[PDB]
Parts: C-alpha cells; structure tokens; sequence
C-alpha cells in the first residue's frame, strides 16, 4: 500500500537511468 | 544539471527505504 | 513474499543500471 | 531506533542539499 | 528561506549526533 | 565528473539499505 | 553491522552534496 | 552570503561529530 510507492519510485528511477543512457549509447 | 534529476530521486528512494525501516522494523 | 521478491529484481536491477551508467556515462 | 532517526535526517538533508544545488 | 530550513534540519543532525555520542 | 561522486554514494546508500530491508 | 555502513556511506554524501553546494 | 559564511562550519562540524561517533 505505501512499500509500492518505494517500488514506484525505483522503477520511475530506473527508467530514466535508462532514458539518460540513450542520450550517452 | 541532468543527473541531479536523477539523483534526488535517488534520495527520496532512500527517504521512504530509511522510513520504512523504522516503522516496520 | 509477493512486493519483497519483485523489490529485490527491482533494486539489483537499478544496482547494475546505475554501475553501467557510471561505465559508460 | 535511536540511529535511525540520525539517518533519515541525514537522507532529509541530503535530499534538501541536492534539490537546490540543482538551481546552480 | 529555502536555504534557513537546510541548516536547521542540518543541525538536527548534529545533536543528534552528540546526544548519541554523549549517551553511549 | 564531480557529481558523479554523489551517485557511487547513494547507489551504495540505496542498496545497503534496501538490503537491510529485506534483513529486518 | 551494516547500520554502520549506511551512515560512513551517507556521510561521505551529505558531505560531497554539501561541499559541491558551496564550491557552485 | 553570511549564511554561505555560516553553513560550511556547520556541516564541516557535522562531519566531524560523525566523524567521532564513528570512530568511538
Ligand atoms: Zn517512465
């Protein structure tokens, strides 16, 4: 209820980790 | 001024980890 | 069982994202 | 219990820290 | 004013550290 | 380059703490 | 054991985020 | 300007309360 809101913010984190990635690969 | 974007998600996923772990252990 | 499993692919994920993003950027 | 509290303050500050030195 | 709350929560910290470290 | 520090850190940070997470 | 590492690891963000704020 | 002036004492202070209440 509130720990998906931890996961939210990893997977929105990892997205654009990713999303900067295409910008450098 | 990219990754400081990417960064202070960073922190905020720490925040709610750090918070969690207080309450719940 | 069910959010713990799927938070730690999530955050090993991000581990790996982020140790390349640092190879790489 | 105790510790904790130092840390998430920390985190807090660090957060703080960093959502200005982005305006820079 | 957005730079006054950084301190404060900065030093926070710091009793926190000392009032641990007095205590053990 | 310099800002770079920072994310070793808190990536270091995160997966500490998400890894005592899961040990509590 | 490991709610050590955290703070070592934190501190030496906190501090960089800082010094990075004042340096810029 | 003075605030600049003020805050790297603190933190540097906090660095090294940190610093102790890692060491001891
Ligand atoms: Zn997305």
């Amino acid at each position: 209820s509130k720990l998906l809101l931890l996961l939210i913010i990893l997977s929105e984190a990892l997205h654009l980790a990713i999303l900067l990635l295409i910008k450098w690969g």
